[PDB]
């Protein structure tokens, strides 16, 4: 039955009106921290987009016209971000943001920022490299990130909604080039490729938020599955769909991964009885294998899977109870482990891709969860 579906959305609709009564527009919320209160994401914040995020997503999964009241404040509220050139991570937090309230209202109030935040998330893309740099701190010439591939829907999107050929190519080529060098031989990804900004040659590989530079980090494989399904769903290039699928079995088939289908915070730690688990993984991988599922020749595999997920994901392990859990949908997400940072808290981002799956599914089932 769908009744699993239903409480946890009328609760996810409950938590959600709770936060936006509570938090204010452009301070938003991340995660818990160890002494109960909670660490918030000003405009900088690469999670800031997240929550105006959920909060579209809840309003398109119940029709609440409160949430979607609630959304464009803490949307607007987000409006300098538009200048920011430092960054890829511009796709979280201007597409998430923005972009999915001009996809629900087509309000052209925001649009102007979209336009200016896609230039600048372009400009970061370097011919040579054939990749946008993630990041310009730190002692890397070209540090790129396997999470850059979540940045490219904003591109793809910008790309043709402007008129501007170069954005969606560019993204595509980032694709491309991070599809050959973030993979090893059994479809794992590395979380950095470093490369030499002039000849394009890769210099290290290397992890930033996994165990060590040989291993799988949970939320990285996911970002990589989700990139190429995207990826595929945006460009159509069958290469980006067998990739997803080629990730997609050395998720759902890892001798790693647990009963409940919830990944350890990395694939190769050696304690998996005992390991934290990363619920933001899991959101991440579910939302992804939903889109997989309705791409390929015989898609129920990976719905089932998914639909599996989040099952757990919905159950009392690891969905607050209405007015608990400092209004977060999800508990048991881990941020940064080797740097005792957000050991298992809830995390916006994982509530963001936890109600996008829930959209999915109930999109492919036809199920009806409006208020």
């Amino acid at each position: 039955g769908d009744d699993w579906l239903k409480k946890s959305t009328k609760t996810a609709v409950i938590q959600l009106t709770r936060a936006a009564q509570t938090y204010t527009p452009g301070m938003n919320p991340r995660s818990v921290n160890p002494d109960g209160t909670v660490r918030l994401a000003p405009p900088r914040d690469w999670t800031t987009g997240f929550f105006p995020g959920t909060l579209w997503y809840g309003y398109e999964l119940s029709g609440d016209k409160n949430l979607a009241a609630e959304a464009k404040r803490f949307t607007l509220a987000l409006d300098t971000i538009q200048y920011v050139k430092d960054t890829h991570d511009l796709g979280f937090m201007l597409y998430c943001s923005y972009g999915n309230a001009y996809r629900v209202t087509g309000d052209k109030i925001y649009l102007k920022p979209l336009e200016n935040g896609a230039a600048n998330l372009y400009a970061r893309f370097n011919k040579k490299v054939g990749a946008i740099r993630s990041w310009d701190f730190g002692h890397w010439q070209f540090p790129v990130i396997i999470d850059n591939l979540m940045n490219l829907e904003y591109l793809y999107w910008a790309g043709k909604e402007f008129n501007k050929p170069e954005w969606f190519d560019a993204a595509k080529t980032h694709a491309v080039t991070t599809m050959k060098n973030h993979f090893r031989k059994d479809y794992s990804s590395y979380h950095v490729i470093s490369y030499d900004t002039l000849s394009g040659k890769v210099l290290q590989r290397e992890t930033h938020q996994g165990l060590t530079n040989e291993s799988a980090w949970a939320r990285g494989q996911a970002w990589g599955l989700y990139g190429y399904t995207m990826s595929y769903k945006d460009t159509k290039d069958k290469k980006f769909i067998e990739h997803a699928e080629h990730i997609a079995a050395f998720i759902m088939n890892h001798p790693a991964m647990p009963a409940d289908k919830i990944p350890l915070w990395d694939f190769d730690v050696h304690n998996r009885d005992r390991s934290p688990r990363d619920a933001s993984a899991a959101a991440v991988i579910a939302s992804a294998l939903l889109d997989l599922s309705t791409q390929v020749k015989d898609g129920q595999k990976y719905f089932k899977f998914a639909e599996d997920i989040l099952k757990t994901l919905s159950s009392d392990e690891y969905l607050a109870k209405p007015g608990e859990n400092q209004f977060f949908i999800l508990k048991h997400s881990v941020g940064a482990l080797l740097y005792n940072s957000e050991i298992d808290t809830p995390l916006n981002y994982a509530d963001y891709y936890y109600l996008e799956a829930l959209k999915r599914y109930a999109e492919i089932k036809k199920i009806d969860l409006k208020t």
